[PDB]
């Protein structure tokens, strides 16, 4: 009897590279993945988390990874993983902490990420992700720590941080932010009002000025 969490998780092993044989213990033929290393299950024998951090893993993620609904913590951080973040990660409803940081990830940040309403922690940082933030992120009210730092990020949608009332720490620094007015108006004002929330200094592109220091004129 196939597990379907194990099948979903094995689809990841097929597309990744170790080379440390980290995933050697992932056997889909077992009744459940709960006995796998780097995998933890609840008393109901479903996968609530995956810690692959620092496994020296290369390759790309897979859309089948969204098949784990009870997945709470996904730690993929500190690897060589490339490609784009799958939209199917928006199908993890019970996802609390999503850590993709310190990887090669390219492309846009998925808009379906705004479908995680239990997500309290999002770290996409130290990646190649290209500039914008999904407007749907405002739908995460439980967001506390958001780290986007060290990426290709450029702009931000107006009023996106307004519905995040639980936001504590945020990392926007080391990004090619567009400080031209009146695009940078919201972010500059938000980073100044919320400056206790920001960790590090977000610098404007080519000027080197902090985003918060920018004051946009009307007319
Ligand atoms: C989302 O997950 C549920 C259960 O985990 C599954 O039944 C459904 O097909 C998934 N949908 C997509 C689009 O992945």
């Amino acid at each position: 009897d196939l597990n379907t969490e194990g099948d979903a998780l094995y689809s990841l092993r097929q597309s990744l590279k170790d080379a440390n044989n980290v995933l050697q213990s992932w056997d889909p033929t077992l009744v459940n993945p709960c006995t796998w290393f780097h995998v933890t299950c609840n008393p109901d024998n479903s996968v609530i988390r995956v810690d692959l951090g620092n496994a020296q893993l290369s390759g790309a993620l897979v859309p089948q990874l969204g098949q784990l609904k009870n997945l709470q913590y996904l730690e993929l951080y500190s690897n060589n993983i490339s490609g784009t973040i799958p939209n199917e990660l928006g199908n993890l409803t019970n996802l609390v902490s999503l850590d993709l940081y310190l990887n090669n990830f390219t492309g846009f940040i998925p808009e379906t990420l705004g479908q995680l309403y239990k997500l309290r922690f999002l770290r996409l940082n130290n990646n190649s992700l290209s500039g914008s933030i999904p407007k749907s992120l405002t739908n995460i009210t439980t967001l506390q720590e958001l780290a986007l730092d060290t990426n290709q990020l450029k702009s931000v949608p107006d009023g996106i941080f307004d519905r995040l009332t639980s936001l504590q720490k945020i990392w926007l620094h080391t990004n090619p932010w567009d400080c031209s007015c009146p695009r940078i108006d919201y972010l500059s004002r938000w980073l100044n009002k919320n400056s206790q929330k920001e960790q590090g200094s977000a610098k404007c592109s080519g000027s080197g000025k902090p985003v918060r220091s920018i004051i946009c004129p009307t007319s």
